[PDB]
């Protein structure tokens, strides 16, 4: 009678409700595809644990919370936002009806903040756990000491089959529960040479497949919404360029993409129409998409993580693991015997390319960790109960960064300013520009830079348009400021009453500014409830950069020439983007400060503010 009777899970349900009645804890292992994420909190809900209170499902990927959620409000035919509901970062999709909801692991977590025994759940699920996402090694140790407080407390650890055999130990010898598995075997076919432009090579393997290969969709494995929007724009350039090829329907996946694009990704194409899904590793266990039979690897991820050349972090692509490689290739052996197209080589598979990802926490910056786990109560990290404790390094570069911002005082204890940062989920620098604002009086500017900082770049420079593209970026350029040129696009399109014409006429992300303005209504709120006043510095700039100086004192840098700088913390070189607004200024400015630092060909400064040297001076 229904679709979700195809599922794995189906044949399980009451001997796996058996072995939840009977443990706190159990682990549910079963391959991506199973119905773990969409039929587990149906499972608890037609149980009766929905009676005493509501099912929680935590897990990693915005995407993959809203898009199942979706998903399952219509399986179970309810409004979403009813019955089943969602909470992410900035979006909370729920009401007093809810009973199944589904959440990111932050969102869990900031509320075990008021509600250390997360009073409201008669069930969680932590979903997703094989990936060893951060804030999901947070949960575990916070539910170590909650299971023990509350032994009515249902907690279900999922995981796909990798990496899956350490929950049990962790909750002490909690029962496993595996669904098996149907895999075809995939053909896995390496690249003869080494792939400089694995944009070029991922569009020219996505066009062999559709001219040359029988019925099945394609799934390509990219880094971010920056190298998907390529891939799209190159595959639609390309294939319409062909001679009378079939029709291909081509749809990105990335975090930040908006509810109307997920729904695109899972409806059926017209009969004869071939997908190509061009998606992250959002696409290799936290979503299945029905009908793949191609997958082309990238072999790539991008992370925010330690660079030695800079002693900070850099947002680089980075060689995914041997067991992500697997994974990639196995979402084409779920529908028939698919293929997988590594654009890598065996031996960089064998040599450049670890067994095993390292746990998320082992390899990133612990600021916000320790920021929340203070706040929680918990003095030092070691205290915690980590599956995989973070190294000394890491906790101890965290501890300097958040005492020289403020949030710790000269003992290493919470300040009232990082209490405040708390509130905020954003980057703790990020929190305490938004929060300083006030007192520089230009807290209704901030919260728009602080929004347009936290979404997708606004310009959009197709490759086909370059010149009209960069001349129309250019008459938005607040030369003294990138940060002022976001407060400019934002001001502007909001001047044009938010039209997506005027975006596309001005070469303008309107899903970016979109999504900045979900951001900034959201923002507004949390600083409602933190009291803080909304002050304009109406014509008065410069105080924004002032601002923008102090909370970004850290990454301060003095021009060394031909668009070189110095970070004064660390003496390490560090290039200006040529598309910075900078390059409108009349000379370079001797001293700026950054956003963040990029890895392309080198090591770029992104988003950068010329700041007045009696500004730094001031400050520590
Ligand atoms: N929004 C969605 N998110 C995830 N899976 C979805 C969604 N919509 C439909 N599905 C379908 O649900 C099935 C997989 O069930 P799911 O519970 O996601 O399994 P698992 O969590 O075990 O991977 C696939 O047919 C997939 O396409
Ligand atoms: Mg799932």
């Amino acid at each position: 009678k229904e679709q979700r009777e195809f599922l794995p899970a189906f044949a399980v349900r009451e001997d796996l409700l058996r072995v939840i009645r009977d443990n706190q804890v159990v682990i549910v292992i079963g391959e991506t595809g199973s119905g773990k994420t969409t039929q587990l909190t149906q499972f608890l809900y037609e149980d009766g644990y929905g009676k005493t209170g509501m099912i929680g499902c935590t897990q990693p990927r915005r995407v993959a919370a809203m898009s199942v959620a979706k998903r399952v409000a219509e399986e179970m035919e309810v409004k979403l936002g009813t019955l089943v509901g969602y909470a992410i970062r900035f979006e909370d999709c729920t009401s007093k009806e809810t009973v199944i909801k589904y959440m990111t692991d932050g969102v869990l977590l900031r509320e075990s903040l008021n509600e250390p025994d997360l009073d409201r759940y008669s069930c969680i699920i932590m979903d997703e756990a094989h990936e060893r996402a951060l804030n999901t090694d947070v949960l575990m140790g916070l539910f170590k000491k909650i299971l023990q407080r509350r032994r009515d407390l249902k907690l279900i650890i999922t995981s796909a089959t990798m990496n899956s055999k350490r929950f049990s130990d962790f909750f002490g010898g909690a029962p496993e529960f595996t669904i098996p598995g149907r895999t075809f075997p995939v053909d896995i076919l390496f690249h003869r040479s080494p792939v400089e432009d694995y944009v070029d090579q991922a569009v020219q393997q996505v066009l062999a497949i559709h001219v040359s290969k029988p019925a099945g969709d394609i799934l390509v494995f990219m880094t971010g919404q920056e190298d998907i929007e390529v891939t799209c724009e190159l595959i639609q350039e390309r294939l319409a360029a062909l001679n009378d090829p079939p029709k291909l329907s081509v749809l990105p996946i990335y975090s930040q993409m908006p509810a109307d694009l997920q729904a695109k990704i899972f409806d059926r194409a017209p009969p004869g129409v071939r997908k190509c899904i061009v998606a992250t590793n959002i696409a290799e266990t936290s979503l299945t998409v029905d009908g793949i039979m191609y997958v082309v690897d990238c072999g790539y991820s991008k992370l925010k993580v330690y660079n030695p050349r800079m002693g900070m972090d850099t947002l680089q692509i980075t060689p995914i693991s041997q067991a992500n490689a697997a994974q990639r290739a196995g979402r084409a052996g779920r529908t028939g015997p698919g293929q997988a197209y590594r654009l890598y080589t065996e031996k960089q598979f064998r040599d450049e390319m670890y067994m095993q990802t390292i746990p998320e926490i082992q390899r990133t910056n612990l600021s916000n960790t320790v920021l929340l786990l203070k706040s929680l109560g918990v003095k030092d990290l070691l205290d915690f109960d980590f599956m995989d404790p973070p190294p000394q390094d890491t906790i101890t570069t965290s501890l300097y960064d958040l005492w020289a911002l403020g949030a710790l005082d000269n003992l290493g204890e919470l300040t009232e300013l990082g209490r405040k940062m708390n509130a905020f989920p954003m980057d703790p620098p990020l929190a305490k520009l938004l929060i300083m604002s006030e007192e520089y009086g230009c807290s209704e500017e901030m919260v728009t830079i602080v929004s347009m900082l936290s979404v997708p770049n606004v310009f959009y420079r197709p490759k086909e348009r370059q010149e009209e593209s960069d001349a129309a970026r250019e008459k938005f350029f607040v030369p003294e400021s990138d940060h002022l040129t976001y407060l400019h696009v934002y001001t502007q399109w909001k001047a044009n009453g938010y039209s997506d014409a005027w975006c596309a006429r001005h070469f303008l992300h309107s899903k970016s500014l979109r999504r900045a303005r979900e951001v900034r209504d959201q923002l507004l709120d949390i600083m409602k409830m933190q009291h803080m006043r909304m002050v304009s510095c109406g014509t008065d700039w410069d105080i924004i950069r002032k601002c923008i100086c102090s909370g970004y004192y850290h990454q301060a840098a003095k021009v060394k020439g031909i668009g070189e700088y110095i970070n004064l913390r660390t003496s390490v070189t560090v290039q200006l983007h040529p598309t910075s607004a900078l390059y409108g200024l009349g000379f370079l400015p001797d001293y700026v400060v950054y956003h963040e630092l990029i890895l392309t060909s080198k090591e770029y400064m992104s988003t950068v503010t010329a700041v007045d040297p009696h500004w730094l001076a001031e400050l520590e």
